[PDB]
């Protein structure tokens, strides 16, 4: 757990040391008051002193829950929020929520099937309230400077003696990935290691940089999470999300029929769905979906790890090459055409036909074919099915694996939005699903296991670019999470 | 200069084409309504079908007026705003705003030097209102339907053939800089070649990489802005702003004293910092600052190129390191510390120092000096002054010039806001720099020449030993194409193009 002296590397500075700080900080209420996870409950904690305040925090917290509520308990959740908060025989705790939006309210509550999205203009005018006067008030709060005394923590440095290294969990190209804990709070993570002399040797220059910036602009529970950034006289280090449930190659082949049962599949397809979204959200293409880069948690979650080849497309732009591993790439990937996210939903469909099946649909498993058959194969042969798939797994597949892009699921405009509408996905709430609240069916089994060069100047040069050492709301979630930020805060 | 069959080349697609774009296209009004230049000259045309619409556009352009009006205007500029939409209870234009915040902005603009951020709050709630409901029935408005037709011509591919090949600019440290023309709408830009046979020699590809994303990210009147993105069998090409006006090391040294007045110099040095403001608040660290990076434009308007050595920092992160050019680097680069924007900040007391002076801080004008002797006067040497000299340009050089940067000028939690405030910009209005209201002192001559010329052909170098394989077409996949969104909208607007369409 927390180490002896972890008060003392958890200390918070004087707040007048924080000055730089508030003055330099950008005061955006989105940032500071929601998405920092310390920021968010320091507001809240100023929001509860004010009854008026109080009351709009618990409406938010109310349409929080309608909109992850049940089917059969939405309309109990919606009715409960307008007894609650728009009483006609009482006052208006929302008072600067319009007659005309509590109405259509009303109306769209009184419908049997109600949009889940029922709140939302309550929501955005209930910020915009929140987001003028409460906002500068709590700036000039005890809680605002509390704020700002974990922000200079959280700029405080980090280096290999912020963790403990335990066990090798695997061995990559660039070097080796090795449990480790944070000293001070007792959180598990990943530390991946990446050798100095192996990315000179291997050209990985601009891949690590690709990698880090690409793990901090995603913000996904399906996307492997980077806490911190350090650099050592070896290595350039990623402390990562730990996930010691094995890859989904070691639960599709060592522990699998070869396959597993098609609920399970369905489960990761639907994670994994979610996950394309939010790198979707942020204009990024994995490029490599395959089994041995989807990791399980100690839950029976998964995460999309290895983005090394993941690349951020501008808007009005495309990209081409015939990237990612040899069975899994596109028709317009092995044809070196122009595209954007058509890839990863080609991807998709290769996962969940690996996960029934028991092999890549244009190759067997252990199979000895030439690259230049495999991607004939891609281009041409069509993907055979068996009772192993219902019919709703044959649709899905048949969709994702379309040869042409722009036929494709996913491809057409609706986005992982529309690939999520797909009948497979019926008993799945995606918004449970995305806000941690669903059961995985399967649960990994704990106590098993489940898996020359000389550094010059224009290395030194690349280093510079390499930025440590702590990802804000990572860390401020560790806080959190940890206990550590009750234990200091209290 | 547009094209004979321009109209062919910019033909807009049937709404039927763009039923893809409408369903991935991301709602979010700042980006559709505001940031995106077709898209917000959509917005205000549908806007102009509803008068209460009409009346919030109205508002927040003469908000803007307000905002760039001369210290003298400005109250009876905001007392006009208040007469047009705050002076009559029985018909209010804007009724969704407070009385109470009328009643702020009106005891603010009583009395003499008023905010200019007087009606920040009436702004901020009449984009509440359009975020709204007029958001939602833009949205199915056939002006909509023409913003996703634009968007749609927007992701058309890009190659060679969008442009015509003009005159070599420069010779650049990977390629030719030549001067070249958008074929549809007949824009100059300056089309840097970057060749993949320099790239691999000079091992450039994260530098390639890093700067074509740096200047995407950027929107900065200030900064070379990327407008295009294309690749050739032998280079990968950045279509960029054209500066014609030359560089600031050809002004100071060529055609300078060495140097030229202060004058000159402070108006470069404002403009210097809102583009310093903008690269922080996309929390980038320019690295390299130096005369020959700062180039000028036809109107005499400076902007920060050669975007190699910036580096975006990720918030709670550091960087370290002594990289840029020998004389240019602050204490903290020197030594090899961790920091964030503080060279950037010194850079600025160099740029001053050297168009002021006729040599930098350091290092006086071609002296052969060892550079871990440059190293040692950074470190402890204080700079000396001269005459050309006015008592505040000295004082924002000494400030910025601070070896500690923990005690430097915009490195203290004022940033570039408090480096704007310092006395030596008293005469320059920044709202109106940063709206290009202000013309410069100087203005490039036409005719006259203000770089080394180069020769109008090759782009011929030493490429024995180079052969591009497997691993350069793994680094040309990272490499994307076609437009850079922002650039190419106010192209076509500025072109003719999309009114005429
Ligand atoms: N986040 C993580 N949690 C647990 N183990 C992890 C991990 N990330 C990587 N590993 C392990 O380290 C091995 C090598 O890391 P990897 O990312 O696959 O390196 P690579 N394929 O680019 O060469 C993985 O195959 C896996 O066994
Ligand atoms: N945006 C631009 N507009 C006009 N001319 C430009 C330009 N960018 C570069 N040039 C010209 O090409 C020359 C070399 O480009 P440069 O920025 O030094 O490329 P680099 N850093 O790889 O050496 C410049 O000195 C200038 O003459």
């Amino acid at each position: 757990g927390r180490s002896k002296k972890w008060k003392e590397i958890l200390t918070l500075p004087p707040v007048s040391q924080c000055s730089e700080l508030r003055h330099s900080i950008e005061k955006d209420y989105s940032s500071l008051c929601d998405k920092q996870p310390i920021g968010r409950r320091l507001f809240r904690q100023f929001c509860d002193t004010k009854p008026t305040l109080k009351r709009h925090i618990e409406f938010l917290d109310a349409v929080a829950e309608y909109e992850v509520a049940d089917d059969e308990d939405r309309s109990d959740c919606g009715l409960s929020i307008l007894d609650r908060f728009f009483n006609d025989k009482l006052a208006a705790p929302l008072p600067e929520i319009p007659p005309d939006v509590v109405t259509e309210c009303r109306l769209g509550l009184k419908e049997e099937n109600p949009s889940k999205k029922a709140f939302e203009e309550c929501t955005r005018v209930a910020h915009n309230y929140l987001r003028g006067e409460p906002f500068e008030e709590y700036q000039e709060s005890s809680y605002f400077s509390q704020f700002l005394q974990w922000k200079w923590l959280e700029r405080q440095p980090v280096t290999k003696n912020t963790f403990r290294h335990y066990r090798v969990l695997g061995k990559g190209g660039f070097g080796e990935v090795c449990a480790c804990q944070v000293r001070a709070t007792g959180k598990m993570y990943a530390c991946k290691k990446l050798q100095k002399k192996r990315i000179k040797k291997r050209k990985g220059e601009a891949m690590a940089l690709n990698e880090k910036r690409i793990l901090e602009k995603v913000q996904s529970r399906f996307v492997v999470s980077l806490a911190y950034a350090y650099e050592t006289k070896d290595a350039l280090c990623l402390v990562l999300t730990i996930m010691n449930g094995g890859d989904l190659k070691f639960h599709i082949y060592n522990l699998g029929n070869p396959g597993f049962d098609e609920q399970r599949a369905v489960f990761y397809a639907a994670e994994l769905c979610c996950g394309l979204e939010d790198l979707q959200r942020e204009r990024i293409v994995y490029r490599d979906l395959k089994p041995e880069n989807i990791l399980l948690d100690d839950r029976g979650h998964i995460r999309i790890s290895d983005l090394g080849l993941a690349t951020e497309i501008p808007e009005g732009q495309r990209v081409r090459g015939r990237v990612g591993t040899v069975g899994y790439m596109a028709p317009e990937v092995v044809n070196n055409e122009k595209y954007t996210f058509s890839p990863d939903w080609w991807g998709l469909g290769c996962l969940i036909y690996e996960m029934i099946q028991g092999h890549s649909p244009f190759k067997k498993y252990k199979e000895k074919v030439k690259w230049e058959e495999v991607d004939q194969r891609i281009k041409n042969d069509t993907e055979e099915y068996s009772e192993k798939f219902s019919e709703d797994a044959k649709s899905i597949c048949r969709m994702l694996l379309t040869k042409n892009p722009s036929k494709r699921l996913g491809c057409r405009g609706e986005g992982a939005a529309g690939v999520k509408q797909h009948p497979v996905f019926k008993d799945i709430n995606f918004r449970r699903l995305e806000a941690n609240m669903l059961e995985p069916p399967f649960c990994p089994d704990p106590h098993a296991v489940y898996c020359g060069i000389y550094l010059d100047t224009a290395d030194e040069d690349f280093y510079a670019r390499f930025a440590t050492g702590c990802v804000s709301i990572p860390w401020q979630n560790e806080m959190i999470e940890s206990g550590c930020f009750k234990d200091i805060n209290k």
